């Protein structure tokens, strides 16, 4: 692995951080049902951490000396994230998140195993904290579905 | 002015702020020069306040029963604002944001116009609470640039 | 619009708050059912800013010179608003509540009128904050019952 | 005694501290005179008091399986407080206080007694609560009054 | 009632107050079903409340020159709470905690019965804090089962 | 209305609220009797406001690129308020302060008009956001000497 | 027991606990020994709780229309502890303290006997407060002393 | 000057302070009439400084390694101060306190001209915090006397 | 390693530091000596970092899909931790803690073999968090025994 | 020095520093170029400086029986400073700045003499606090113009 | 790698800290130039990390049984970092640290081999944690300088 | 005296305490002993008012236009105090403080008398407050050696 190879890592959750900002906007939106308040409060606090994923991911590639995506276009173009449909029911909703964060979990697997590779522990690291939020989210997320 | 209307003009805003939001962590990042520290921190305070906006602006649609814009895709192809280029010199990034919140605050006083003839007075007062902002955002970073 | 005029709506919605501050207590007290501890707490919520609004409405009175409804029996021979019955689902309180509200806005649209139309500004943006909240009240109210 | 006998007593002190709240709110906005600063300020701090009692009480009820009093009409046709004339000096409203606590101290009295001869020593404590913080408030305002 | 007799209630609910520790922990960590989050939390408030009364009457009964038991095979050998099964649904975890807290609430009151009859004023008032809270739980769970 | 007179409209506040925060002081440091300690303290609360006024006034006269009065010799020859003799009985000093906003609500009155028709609601807002406290001073003062 | 009887215990316990003030002073100035820092601190602790104890004791007899001691001089007449010798070790400190909290301890028991005899709950609860706690320091310095 | 002679200075002021912290606490607790409040609230204030004052005296006469008074005998046998008669008027309470306040004002002054001439600065500059407050302390007192 | 290998791994921690909460309650209670503050303290500082480390790994279990041990009978049937005897000296509880320490730090570095060999990065991170902390105890504890 | 010439002094800087307040808001507001947001604040800190200061310097002089100076027009008559011209660069406000307080360090210098010939500790000791802050500000502003 | 390797790279770090504190106070110190208000605070952020950090290595060779460095000889004979020459522009200062944090990041990398083939997981990860913040640090001066 | 004397003065304080911070460090970890957990924090406190002392003196003397010493090859060439030789018990540490604080406390006496001499109230002033505190800790810390 090259400090390239690690940019690029960590680009690729710059821009899914972003979409995913965005979608827990939307859901924290159009949640409805008798589960609202806690889906619209739960949500918050996802988009909250989507938030501050964003700026340490980039402050990290700037540290390394590469250059963070910054613009929309690039997030759409660059994220594996699809983006809501504002038109899924509360379940769709967290049943999709634990998707998302599913494969989300998977990326970071992968993009720790980059930065190892490529002798850059703090970068791990940074991935590896994401990692095991977003564990701890699909268990509660699955748990809520029964 | 119908509540279509207003909400028509407030999810230019959503769209707006999104856009800026990304803009603002775009100069955030790419800023450097003696005035790093200042910038850096500024443009921080700048984009933690359109966050805070984003998600007032949706509420208050979702408030009139309406659909708040929750894409990224929509957000790009409603927003007025141009998406940062990453390339611009400390001065112009501030520049473009006295130039950027300019324009927003135009746009802030037509749509209080759009809301006034709406009979919507709390959409008007929260288009004003921004504007307010932008006014005394736009005199410092005018003052900045001597 | 007369100063006696806006006294006069203040003072309708003094009387109001109160009797909505009694009811919230009585929806927070008898709520029932596997949404009790989000009820509970939420119409423990909505009592305590009914609390502030008396104080709120009731001082403005003074600062025109008037005077405030005082006792239970005006607030009962003046309000628009039932009591509860205490024999309602959660589902009944939270539909109850939404109809409550949304009559309060109907309430202080046409009150916000009066202020105006008296050149009060104060008493016209002091009724305005409260209808920007109960709007916010009765979507996420709303969404709740799906 | 019985627990029904305990419901009862407690809910005279919800009906009470209920008209309470609203006549410690009618001499908090009345007082006038050199003392007004002192006593609107005092006023206050008591009706808080008196709001956190009516859940205190009310939440005991619900605990021991029993029916809180909760509309208006019930607390006139239960408390044996009056209501404010709204038209006493400061002085008639800390001599009227001193009167209405005295009457609660002695309900609590009794109302203690009937909850011991029922083997209810919680909802003892909380009636006793209640009587140690009103007999410091007779003290310190008969003080007042020299 | 001699201070042995004390000590010996107290050591009974040292035992039950540590198997409730652990049983709300299994609870806090085996409930799923849409209402995951409030029980999760809920149960964890509760856990948090057992930890502190272990504490509490552990250094009461030291306070009274006695030995608290101290180790989980006493704990076990004398608490007369069931453990968690942990297969339990989130409806039988709730019922089983009315039950448990309602049967500890009957040894709270015999409990307090002994501690008078030894003239141990102090005891006596720790336990009812206690009780007092165990209704307040019972009432509110048994309200979430509708 | 235009810009400019707006701007001096907010100039001629920046001016008085320079010599009543001159004026508060020496009612604050004047005081006798025995109300001084209610007296004292609320002067100071007073002159606290009045500090806080002057540089948001000032501040939106530079968002609106204007020049804000910035010398003692301009409050002086520009504020329509008398400074303190230093003489008055407290009595003398509350008549005069009831006095002194109640000239300075009719100014903000009169300010609001000129900010409405130069279409300028930040600045009448502004405005509007004292004239609701200093009619609320008005009352207590006014309360106060009966 | 009579309404004096227990303003009568409570006053000497007023006496008492300004003695045990100064005395906890005492000792807090005069400790030496390698468990200075602990019982320098540990005797602030206890001198803290000395004066909110006398404050407390001297405002429950103002409820009771009682007159508190209020002069040293009456303090040295009526307290039954001993003032401190300032020639003490650390061991004779604490040791001394056990002896006077034990002593107080069996003074708050027929303290408490007297006031429920009078039918006074609440002066019975609040002397029953520092038994609690004297019991807890009892027990720790006891510890200490092995 | 001696450190001897500091040490004494510093012991008349131990004494003082300790007569004066339960003076303090008698007009607390005796203070009647309209301004019992502010009188009240005002004299616990002082007795709260008064009890900082006496560890921080006692803990700068044991730095220089002198034996701090601790006994109340001891402090009745050196204060200059009188106790409280518990019988005098708000007036006479306020009009003692500035002549003990005046007194003692005149004490530190020729405590401060020991310690300067003992070459004392640290203890000079106590005594000096001290006069600050107290000459602060009896302008507002007679002040309020008018 | 297996998922399941580390479930296993995370499960006899579980159980360890259920028996070290109540081992770590144990000797907070049972404490003598004039070290007595020092380790009563100190004890329930350990005891409330055993309570996190119960939940924190726990979770992780349920993260990766496993059912966390969640009975006592289960955790002395598990936990590789001797339970207090409740008859140790001062010195004795500090050794048999460093002795613990050292134990569960000997665990937790097979422990963290075992989710390296997996894949596990998360999970070797928690487990190596605590290793960090127990590692600074067994000094502190083992510079105290001298 | 008599009280008198003390009392002068002290108003000389009461004058002074309301001078200053001004004049802060003055550079507060005027400051532009890229050092606007360092000294836009700077200058904010400073005027809060000038605020306390003109209350505690008055507070001293009424302290000592005297009057202080209460009005812009005796400021203006009696201060030493030049009020801001508002037309100066961020760099000519800096250096007047230093200019300034420069000028107040050898006023102070002086009055401190004055106030220690007149045998008055306190108010040497006051002037003294606001020499120490000035002196540090003079550095700073001093290496900030390089 | 042995535990003594291990030890030997905390200890050159336990150097190089105490080093840079004194160092980092230096330029804190001695910058000059408008950008003096950042620096002088940056550089103190600095130290007080360095400050932490000392601590944090040092006890986690005690941790290891390890002696650590504690004097400013054995500092001086250790580090790689050269003392301030107190001479240098503000340029000079931040060039400085960029090159001494980017030495120290290189120190850490090889520290972190060390310790990874020693076996010495916690101490990887502390050195692991300063290296991400230096690297931070790097890029934000490295900006600041363009 | 004169300034430069002073600048002296404050230079070898500046060392002493850089050279205290790092000795304090030093018996901060090396201490052993059943007053481990005392010492350690104790040493732990002073080191943190150390490191104040070191940045309040040097910005004095940078208030004087002078230069403070920034080098440890300076410190340990100036300072008249002895490095850790980390081999004493803890009551040597102690000791060794007491005298380190002592001999300190001889040269602060001089540095006033020099800082007086010269007309430097200010620096007079700083180097007091530490007097004051550093006798607070002899006496405690002498108390402590018994
Ligand atoms: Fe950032
Ligand atoms: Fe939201
Ligand atoms: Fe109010
Ligand atoms: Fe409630
Ligand atoms: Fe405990
Ligand atoms: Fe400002
Ligand atoms: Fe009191
Ligand atoms: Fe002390
Ligand atoms: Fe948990
Ligand atoms: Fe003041
Ligand atoms: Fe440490
Ligand atoms: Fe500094």
């Amino acid at each position: 692995s090259t400090k390239t190879n690690v940019v690029e890592v960590l680009n690729k959750q710059v821009a899914n951080w972003n979409v995913l900002y965005v979608k827990l906007h939307n859901y924290h939106w159009y949640v409805t049902g008798p589960h609202f308040f806690t889906l619209h409060e739960k949500f918050e606090e996802f988009y909250n951490e989507a938030g501050t994923y964003i700026d340490e991911l980039a402050e990290r590639i700037l540290a390394l000396e590469g250059k963070p995506l910054a613009t929309m276009k690039e997030y759409l173009a660059t994220s594996s994230v699809n983006e809501g449909t504002s038109k899924e029911s509360a379940e769709e909703m967290v049943q999709t998140l634990v998707n998302d964060y599913s494969a989300l979990i998977q990326e970071l697997k992968e993009g720790m195993e980059v930065a190892g590779e490529a002798g850059d522990a703090t970068s791990a690291d940074m991935l590896l904290a994401i990692h095991t939020t977003l564990e701890q989210h699909v268990w509660m997320l699955s748990a809520f579905l029964k």
